[PDB]
């Protein structure tokens, strides 16, 4: 079973309001071999709570990281969107903070090592840390040195001893996946020199609330983060938030730079600005999260009836992409193989498998192109621009997409938008 949250990860208080509860839900990245039955499929409570002190949003429970990540088989996206964004991460880190060539960049949750590869092409020394054994072996094979472990205070000390002081420590979409964020902050503090930086990229709570991105709630995602809660945490570990960049990726994200409290790096005014913006948009008030809650109920209900209505008219519907978040979407909406006949997905490992809970089949794009699908529910909506850009033939044939946020809508729209 999953361990229950007592006190807050960031600020250490214990005072939260309930925001939404989806009950027991199977793990979003636990895809299944098809056929037979699925009686023993594990399910865990999926509910979110908001800490009234620092306003970290968090799941009620913490599924064991060993279970989640040790055989995590899914590689970093090889999409043009992510290739470009990884190049941008390098650019921002190097150019904004003046990291010279030959500097050392450590990455937490480095996966297959593609982000590090880009840092190596910019002339940097690198090292990865990722517990997915399979994936770490691929990175190591490719020539990108990766320790096959979770990040910790002791692994941090092993890195310092063997590899030295990093000019940059990077964690992309991994900081929200770690329960003991205090230990990370400690390992980081020990690692950083006077002008070293700790940069983390996470989905921005402001964007999640405003665009009603409830499908981004899943067990892997323990935290849902704003700038406020991070300052609260780093205060308690001799670390200080020095800069933030808002990004379009993954439905609205923040790339947060953190340095030693008593180090070289000055705090930029942007940090205060975003903290003021968070207050100004109701993040410290109960109503905001009750409003989120009904938006979810509204979107969930109108998404299912929209799907079931179209099916009743004799239209065929499939899912486009089989991302982790799509499995929250379809489980919460209670959709099944009768509603979506398959989900197409470019991930070879996923092809031939079946989705968690809903048990919808996952098929290949080459198969999908042989089927007369009228609507695709766009589950990988964070890649909307890239996806729509290569689906001209489908759209030209009168095919349509259903987007789940900010509100359910049909692409193409009825008129040209300027
Ligand atoms: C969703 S992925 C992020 C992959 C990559 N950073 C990206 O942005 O595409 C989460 C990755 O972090 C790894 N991970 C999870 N918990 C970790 C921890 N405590 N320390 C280091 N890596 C971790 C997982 O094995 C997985 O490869
Ligand atoms: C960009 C793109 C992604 N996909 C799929 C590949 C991935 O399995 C999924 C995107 O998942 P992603 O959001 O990158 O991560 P996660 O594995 O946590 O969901 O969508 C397509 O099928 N076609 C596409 O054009
Ligand atoms: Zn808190």
């Amino acid at each position: 079973t999953a361990r229950a949250v007592t006190t807050c990860r960031m600020c250490g208080a214990q005072d939260w309001q309930e925001v939404v509860d989806f009950g027991p839900v199977p793990l979003a990245d636990s895809f299944l071999e098809p056929a037979a039955s699925y009686d023993d499929e594990p399910r865990y409570p999926l509910a979110v709570v908001s800490c009234r002190s620092c306003r970290l949003m968090s799941l009620t429970h913490v599924v064991d990281p060993e279970v989640l990540y040790r055989t995590y088989p899914y590689t970093t996206s090889d999409s043009e969107t992510i290739k470009k964004h990884m190049g941008h991460v390098v650019a921002v880190c190097v150019e904004r903070f003046g990291i010279p060539e030959g500097s050392f960049v450590l990455e937490i949750g480095s996966n297959t090592g593609s982000q590090l590869k880009a840092f190596q092409n910019a002339g940097m020394r690198t090292l990865g840390i990722d517990p997915a054994r399979n994936i770490a072996a691929v990175a190591n094979e490719r020539g990108i040195e990766t320790l096959p472990e979770f990040f910790s205070v002791d692994t941090a000390a092993l890195v310092k001893k063997t590899h030295g002081t990093p000019q940059l420590v990077l964690g992309r979409h991994v900081f929200a996946h770690i329960d003991d964020v205090s230990a990370v902050a400690e390992g980081v503090r020990d690692l950083l020199g006077p002008d070293s930086l700790f940069a983390i990229e996470v989905p921005y709570l402001v964007d999640m609330l405003e665009r009603n991105e409830f499908d981004t709630i899943y067990h892997e995602h323990l935290s849902y983060i704003g700038v406020g809660s991070l300052v609260a945490l780093f205060r308690r570990h001799g670390l200080r938030v020095v800069d933030v960049e808002r990004l379009a990726v993954h439905g609205g994200s923040i790339l947060v730079f953190v340095g030693l409290d008593e180090g070289t790096r000055a705090t930029a005014p942007v940090v205060e600005e975003l903290i003021a913006l968070e207050k100004e948009r109701g993040l410290y008030e109960d109503a905001t999260y009750e409003r989120f809650a009904r938006h979810v109920a509204e979107i969930t209900a109108e998404l299912t009836s929209m799907v079931r209505s179209l099916r009743a008219e004799g239209k065929r519907i499939a899912g486009y992409g089989a991302p982790a978040k799509g499995n929250t979407l379809l489980n919460v909406c209670g959709l099944t193989a009768d509603d979506l006949e398959f989900c197409c997905d470019t991930t070879e490992f996923k092809q031939g498998l079946v989705l968690p809970g809903t048990h919808i089949p996952v098929r290949s794009p080459e198969y999908a192109k042989t089927q007369a699908i009228d609507y695709y529910l766009l589950l990988a909506w964070n890649y909307g621009e890239e996806i729509l850009a290569k689906e001209g033939p489908f759209l030209a044939d009168g095919g349509r997409f259903i987007l789940p946020n900010p509100r359910p809508s049909i692409v193409p729209p009825g008129e040209h938008h300027h």
